[PDB]
């Protein structure tokens, strides 16, 4: 349950993705894409109430390229990162490789795509096809800069 109450907690207010269908789907792609931006945006407003507006994304015409950037805030102090991630032919079954290029300074990146928690990949799975971008920032990026951000500003890399 505890598993389940927390994904809750953390996303509920964030609109369910419907659509099975990844890039090469024509129009159930067409309809995917409008779930990202519904999902996406909703998200970010309700970021901005929350005073954590804390990630931009775009998308390449056809939403199968994404860049932006995500910040993080630790003792007052703001922190900005690049990110980028390609959407899988298999999306959305398969999450896609978050990237952050100008960290590839820690271990747990291997070209500059991070390494998120073995927990991660069970999480979505679970969720297929519910969850979408939107949710890959809110349960995957989001704790992961909560505890990289901290350890490499501590380790002195940043």
């Amino acid at each position: 349950s505890m598993a389940d109450e927390a994904t809750r907690r953390v996303v509920s207010e964030i609109p369910v993705l419907k659509t099975n269908a990844g890039p090469r789907d024509r129009e159930l792609w067409v309809q995917r894409l409008k779930e990202e931006y519904q999902s996406l945006i909703r998200y970010v407003e309700n970021n901005k109430n929350a005073d954590n507006d804390w990630f931009r994304l775009e998308s390449n015409k056809e939403g199968t390229r994404w860049f932006g950037k995500c910040w993080y805030i630790h003792d007052l102090l703001k922190y900005e990162f690049d990110i980028e991630f390609d959407i899988p032919i298999t999306y959305p079954t398969t999450a896609p490789e978050i990237a952050v290029p100008e960290l590839d300074k820690t271990a747990k990146m291997y070209g500059g795509k991070i390494c998120l928690t073995d927990h991660f990949k069970p999480l979505w799975a679970r969720n297929v096809p519910k969850f979408g971008l939107a949710h890959l920032m809110a349960l995957g990026l989001g704790p992961h800069l909560a505890v990289e951000i901290p350890d490499l500003i501590q380790k002195g890399v940043i």
